[PDB]
């Protein structure tokens, strides 16, 4: 029944249409000032204040604003930490480089290429003779890439300057996403996200067997929405059917814009998650 009520519902339209965009009560102050204003890639799409991801302020930015929030779910006992967040522009970089390293994050999921049919997406803040750059305070170095055709994964050395202090941080792109629409390899996609569960889990081995909180990893497309939102709740309702967890997809989906507005931008989009979970379970 479960399986045939998901390729039967694939009627998505009606169920996507009516989901508000967002919080009814928003608050927004931080992202709405007019000097945080160049630092929204899309003006419109902002997080909402009482999850805003905050930066320790700094002379050039005093209120420690990025366009990132942070996205909490808890499913059972489970609890998942994402930092969803735009792709930065090119006078955003080091303020992402000093959100991954004060979050302590060791994964970034960047689904999206740089430039898209021409338009810019995203800005190239990890090193494209010399493998390094520095993006203010961050000296960020490349060490390997496996390119899986898809998706590529890259391992970064970033140091902090000030304390001479190193971490890896592993960069899983996602490079298959089309101009428009969404990916006809359904599978190429369910393998990105099995690559991103596969490095969250050697990040977090030395964590297994405490209370230690794990990171979040950050998330990105564009805006940090819409590719951003297909993500997290592939993620999400994978995860919820591998345990039979009774959460309907759409209900789901309200409780990611209750967090961040936005999440899911398209029908195309939203039919893509779906997709997602038959082959998972066809595969299974």
């Amino acid at each position: 029944e479960r399986f045939r009520t998901l390729k039967k519902k694939l009627m998505v339209f009606t169920e996507y249409e009516q989901i508000p965009k967002k919080k009814a009560n928003g608050i927004f102050s931080t992202a709405a000032l007019p000097e945080n204003a160049e630092r929204s890639r899309i003006r419109e799409v902002v997080p909402y204040e009482e999850n805003r991801v905050e930066l320790i302020p700094t002379k050039e930015n005093n209120t420690g604003y990025i366009n990132a929030s942070h996205i909490k779910v808890v499913v059972g006992g489970a609890e998942w930490h994402y930092i969803a967040t735009q792709g930065p522009l090119p006078h955003t970089c080091h303020d992402f480089w000093q959100m991954v390293w004060e979050q302590g994050v060791n994964v970034i999921a960047m689904v999206t290429a740089e430039e898209e049919g021409g338009r810019t997406k995203s800005h190239r803040y990890w090193p494209k003779k010399h493998s390094s750059a520095t993006y203010g305070k961050f000296k960020v170095t490349t060490k390997f890439r496996t390119d899986s055709v898809c998706y590529a994964t890259t391992g970064l050395k970033v140091k902090h300057l000030l304390s001479g202090q190193e971490r890896t941080v592993w960069h899983l792109q996602y490079t298959d996403w089309p101009d428009h629409g969404c990916p006809e390899d359904v599978q190429g996609f369910l393998s990105y996200l099995e690559e991103i569960q596969s490095v969250r889990r050697h990040t977090n081995s030395m964590l297994e067997g405490t209370k230690n909180r794990h990171p979040p990893i950050v998330v990105h497309c564009s805006a940090g929405v819409g590719r951003t939102g297909v993500l997290i709740l592939s993620e999400l309702m994978i995860y919820c059917l591998e345990h039979n967890e009774k959460v309907e997809v759409p209900m789901m989906l309200r409780l990611l814009r209750e967090q961040r507005m936005f999440m899911i931008q398209t029908i195309a989009q939203y039919k893509f998650v779906y997709q997602v979970l038959i082959q998972f379970l066809q595969n299974s």
